[PDB]
């Protein structure tokens, strides 16, 4: 049972890292289960998702919350809709492998990238 927590953009960073207000606090994010290998245009993508949202989400997944670097891993959702997902199905990323049991979206975005990939989108093109 994973909780979506409101959020506020403070800057984008790039296609799987974004620095948001976090309960009052400021915090880098960096998106789960999307590697980045079209570096500019997820980018862009991203960028453009989080800036023009009017309700930005976190959403932690049941494994480790934060990576070494101390970024949070999770879910951003932008409007309702999953930003890691659209990425993927947009075919600006592939889906990295599970990361301290982060999983519960795997599956889900697997099927994304596999009609990406059918679609010889961007990164599959």
């Amino acid at each position: 049972k994973l909780h979506k927590e409101p959020a506020t953009l403070i800057k984008a960073i790039d296609g799987n890292t974004v620095k948001l207000m976090y309960k009052g606090q400021p915090m880098v994010f960096r998106l789960l289960l999307v590697d980045i290998p079209y570096g500019p245009e997820a980018a862009a993508f991203t960028k453009k998702m989080v800036e023009n949202a009017k309700k930005i989400e976190v959403q932690f997944d049941k494994g480790q919350r934060t990576d070494k670097y101390g970024r949070g891993l999770a879910y951003i959702y932008a409007d309702g809709k999953m930003v890691n997902e659209a990425l993927v199905r947009q075919g600006l990323a592939k889906v990295a492998y599970v990361y301290k049991g982060n999983n519960t979206h795997e599956q889900h975005l697997r099927k994304a990238e596999a009609q990406a990939k059918k679609e010889k989108l961007n990164i599959w093109s």
